[PDB]
């Protein structure tokens, strides 16, 4: 209702090519991004210093929908077993906590736009695109109220 109208938290889009990697993340509550993506999330997490959550909005590239919401729950460990994701393109791992597993079609979010990404729809983001807090509130309310 007015729950989401907090003033702390940072929100990022997660774009996965792999449906297998979504399933593994939900099963084991972990994730891994590119090197550049991990560094961005690790900085946001460490600078948050616990004063609020880091939310992750997951969407599989090409699927036409978002598939869930997770919260970051650790910094990035860069020295972990390799080859655990569906493509061996990844060094490291961080903990997440899946908060919401539901398919939300892009049609329900296309009209929200990111002033920090040339006003492109939030549904046209790349991996680890950060969402401004005020637009993030609108997306979460839509996700949590979809049926
Ligand atoms: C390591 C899991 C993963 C898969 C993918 O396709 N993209 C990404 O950023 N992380």
């Amino acid at each position: 209702n007015l729950y989401f109208q907090m003033k702390h938290g940072r929100v990022f889009i997660i774009k996965s090519y792999s449906e297998d990697d979504i399933h593994r993340s939900i099963k084991y509550n972990i994730w891994c991004s590119t090197e550049h993506g991990n560094k961005r999330l690790d900085a946001a997490y460490r600078s948050m210093n616990g004063k609020g959550p880091v939310y992750l909005l997951f969407s599989v590239n090409g699927s036409g929908h978002f598939c869930g919401v997770a919260e970051m729950k650790s910094a990035v460990d860069y020295n972990t077993c390799a080859g655990v994701w569906s493509q061996d393109k990844w060094k490291g791992r961080f903990d997440v906590r899946w908060i919401f597993v539901k398919d939300v079609p892009n049609s329900q979010l296309r009209h929200i736009r990111l002033e920090n990404n040339e006003n492109k729809p939030v549904t046209n983001s790349r991996d680890t695109q950060e969402v401004p807090l005020e637009k993030a509130k609108q997306v979460l309310k839509i996700i949590a109220s979809y049926k």
